[PDB]
């Protein structure tokens, strides 16, 4: 396994705005419930999960749980920033895997959920 993704980064500016609040309190807190949430709350450990390719494929990979502590942290600047960390969660599934698999299916669920809530945001 690498190490996760970072959260916490001094050097970096952070902002609060109304939108990365809504994607915390509403699109993060609602996906996370979702019945196919729960491959995806946290870092895949590729040791656990005997995927020893994992990363080997994916050298950006991204997670709901690591998502979940930049938005308490207050890692971002806006919410399209935040917004490319679940588009890179999804896609790295795609690519790691195929077109049916039950995981892709997931994915995929998740991923119209989240357009879904993120269609219209607050200003
Ligand atoms: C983000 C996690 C992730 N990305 N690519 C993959 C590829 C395999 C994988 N194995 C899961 C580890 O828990 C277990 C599993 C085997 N078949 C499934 C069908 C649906 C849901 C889980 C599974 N996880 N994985
Ligand atoms: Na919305």
């Amino acid at each position: 396994n690498p190490p996760p993704p970072e959260t916490s980064n001094p050097n970096k500016p952070k902002r609060q705005t109304n939108q990365l609040q809504y994607l915390l309190r509403v699109v993060l807190k609602t996906l996370w419930k979702h019945q196919f949430a729960w491959p995806f709350q946290q870092p895949v450990d590729a040791v656990k999960l005997n995927l020893p390719d994992y990363y080997k494929i994916i050298k950006t990979p991204m997670d709901m749980g690591t998502i979940k502590k930049r938005l308490e942290n207050n890692y971002y600047w806006n919410a399209q920033e935040c917004i490319q960390d679940f588009n890179t969660m999804f896609t790295n599934c795609y690519i790691y895997n195929k077109p049916g698999d039950d995981i892709v299916l997931m994915a995929e669920a998740l991923e119209k959920l989240f357009l879904q809530k993120i269609n219209e945001l607050p200003t």
